[PDB]
Formats: C-alpha cells, structure tokens, sequence
C-alpha cells in the first residue's frame, strides 16, 4: 500500500486546500515520519529505501492528486538527497533520520539570482565551533511548514557551502510568499537570516567545492521529482478530460465521439506516455536525461493541462484541470526554467560525437 493511502489521505480535500493556500502540518508530519516524501532514504536511516522508478510512480501519483502535497515531497526529498549527497557520516545519520522520523525546504534561490544561481549573496562564515549564515531566499517551497531549512550560500575562500538551519533559530524570518499563483498550498516564504548562529557541525561537510557542483547535485534530486510530478499532472489531466468526454453528451451524442475532442483525449494520452518514458529513462540512469526529462514533462504537462481545460470547458472552469493548469506552468518556470533546460540540453548536444 502506498497510492491507495495517499488517495485517500487527499481523498476530495485537494481544492479546499488549493483555495485556502494551506496543507494540514498534521498530515506532513504523519507522511514524513512514514518514510514518504523521502522514499528514497535509505533503510539505515529509518527510510523506506525506493528506487527511483517506485518513488518516482508514487510521486507522480501524489502529484495526480494535489501538486502542493507533491511540492512538499520534492523539498523534502531534496533536501534528504542534499544531506546524503554531501553530509558526513554523523551528519547524514542525525539529519536523515529526522525526515523519516516527521519537514525541512531548500532555499537557494534569491531576488537577484533566479536562473542564475551564481548570482546568490547569502555568505556562510566557519568560526570555531560555529558557523554564521547573513542573508535572503526568496520563494522557498514548504519552507512555512519547515523545522530546518537547508541554505545555500558562498564561504569566503572557496565559495560555496550548504547549512541546515533550525527553523526557529534566533534571527531567522520565514515570511510566507502572500499570494503565490499556483501550488498555492505548498507554503511559499522568503527567509530572512539576519546572523544566524549555528553549529559548525550544520554545515555539511564537502561545503568548499564550487558555487556548481553543489547545487547541480541538489538540482539533480527536484529535476527528478518535477519531472515525475508532472506525469502525476498528465494523469489527473487526462483521467478528468477522459471522464468528461464518456459521459457528456452534445449534439446528441458523447463529446469522445466528436474526432476533435478525440484528438485531445490522444494528445492527453500521448503526452502522458512521452513524459512517463522519459523519467522512466531518467529514473533508471544521467544528469542530461534528468533535465530532459524535466524538461519535457513539464512542457507536456503545461500544454496537456491547457487541452484539458479546453474538453471540460465550462465544467472545469477548485478543480483538478484548473489548478494543473496553473500548477504546470510553474513547473515549466521552477528548477531549470525551459530557457535553461534548452540551454543545457543544447551544451550536451553540442557535445557529442
Ligand atoms: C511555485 C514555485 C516554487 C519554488 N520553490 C523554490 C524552492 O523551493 N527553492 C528555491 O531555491 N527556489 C524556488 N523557486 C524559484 C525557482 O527557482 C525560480 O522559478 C527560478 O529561479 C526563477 O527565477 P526568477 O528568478 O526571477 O527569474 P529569471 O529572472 O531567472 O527569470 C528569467 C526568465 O528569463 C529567462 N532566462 C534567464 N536567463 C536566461 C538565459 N541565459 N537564456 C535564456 N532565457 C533566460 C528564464 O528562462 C525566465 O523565463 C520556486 C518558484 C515557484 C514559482
């Protein structure tokens, strides 16, 4: 069991959430302390221990469901993939078990750098047996429902370094994105670090490679998890124009039978099966066909949620093919914008024999 679960923990509560812009803290804490939204972790540490192509289904359907519940597992699940890409020993074996155990968000993003993550000003500063983190994040997902919060930011030396902040460490302001325009349950604030004092052991060791590297290993986990959430968009998308098309009638006859509305419900299908296939590649595997498969997913995802739109039309117009509609186009602007999945893909490209 897993998807049944998760069916039923959502079970019809999506557009009530979506409309007031908040999840349950209860229902988080109850899936984080379950192993899901950190599938991955390995057993070791108390985590369910998935593969990728599972976790991956499951987020998908999660996705299916609510995409702000699967906003969380992917910070979740980035933030668990970042501690154990980077962390030691003790810290990969004290942080991992907390997210197994019942949240944490990764911030990385700033005012002046979105697409250009180089661009971040956040400072972290090694002095003695702590460590000071100044700065600002912008837009960090599940970061009001966080009890750490994994920053990024740049050393002095070798710039670059990865913190995992206590939510409630004096000088530390989550302020909570007002009125964000899609996965508006997935708790959305900025952090403000005004001197935050930690210990030396919350920066993960490994913090003095390059601005890149780290990042790019966190991004890693996210592509993946966006990819696979948006074959969770495609399914709600074409399970809900499938449904409309069987059973509403027009012009005497089921809207499935008008080949116009059959040719969405084939470009719904067939966007669906492209965006499966490709995580599923992504999943088994690397870093190229994670971005692609990010990439692709989400611009299927977008153009498969404007076609359902279209099939319900009135009906859908809350609903399912209303906020995949607004979720997907986030998701083609988050974790490597189409621009930048275009730029990199064309770098491998450009690269091969
Ligand atoms: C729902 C949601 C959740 C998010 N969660 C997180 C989170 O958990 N953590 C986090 O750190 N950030 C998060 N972000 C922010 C996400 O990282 C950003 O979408 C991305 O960095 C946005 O940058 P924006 O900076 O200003 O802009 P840019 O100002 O980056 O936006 C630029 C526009 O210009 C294009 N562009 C920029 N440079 C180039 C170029 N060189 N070539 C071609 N086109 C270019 C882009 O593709 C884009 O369309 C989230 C955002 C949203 C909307």
């Amino acid at each position: 069991e897993r998807d049944a679960l998760l069916t039923d923990l959502v079970g019809d509560r999506a557009a009530e959430w979506d409309t007031s812009g908040e999840l349950p803290r209860d229902l988080l804490v109850r899936l984080g302390a379950d192993g899901l939204l950190c599938a991955e972790v390995a057993a070791e540490h108390g985590g369910l221990g998935l593969g990728s192509r599972e976790n991956g289904e499951f987020t998908a359907h999660v996705g299916s469901l609510c995409s702000s519940l699967r906003s969380v597992m992917t910070s979740q699940g980035m933030a668990a993939w970042t501690v154990q890409r980077l962390g030691d020993a003790g810290q990969r074996a004290t942080f991992l078990k907390e997210l197994t155990s019942g949240l944490a968000a990764v911030g990385f993003s700033e005012r002046q750098a979105g697409s250009d993550l180089s661009a971040m000003r956040t400072r972290v500063r090694l002095d003695g047996d702590t460590a000071v983190v100044d700065g600002h994040k912008v837009w960090t997902t599940a970061a009001a429902y966080a009890d750490h919060l994994v920053v990024f930011g740049l050393q002095e030396d070798g710039s670059g370094a990865v913190v995992v902040v206590p939510a409630d460490t004096p000088g530390v302001r989550v302020e909570r994105v007002p009125k964000p325009s899609g996965c508006r349950a997935a708790g959305h604030a900025d952090l403000h670090l005004d001197q935050v004092r930690v210990p030396a052991g919350a920066v993960l060791a490994g913090s003095g490679a390059s601005l890149p590297m780290l990042v790019a290993a966190s991004l890693a986990y996210g592509r993946k998890s966006v990819a696979w959430g948006c074959v969770g968009i495609l399914r709600a998308c074409r399970t809900a124009a499938v449904a409309h098309a069987r059973t509403r009638e027009q012009f005497g006859r089921p809207l499935g039978d008008h080949q116009l509305v059959a040719g969405h419900i084939a470009d719904l299908w067939t966007a669906e099966q492209i965006a499966a296939r490709v995580c599923e590649y992504a999943s088994d595997h690397m870093v190229p066909a994670t971005i692609l498969a990010k990439h692709v997913a989400a611009e299927r995802a977008a153009a498969g949620a404007a076609t359902a739109a279209q099939v319900l039309a009135s009906a859908g117009a809350g609903h399912v093919v209303e906020r995949a509609y607004r979720d997907a186009k986030l998701m083609e602007i988050i974790e490597g914008s189409s621009e930048m999945c275009r730029v990199m893909l064309a770098q491998h490209a450009l690269a091969l024999p």
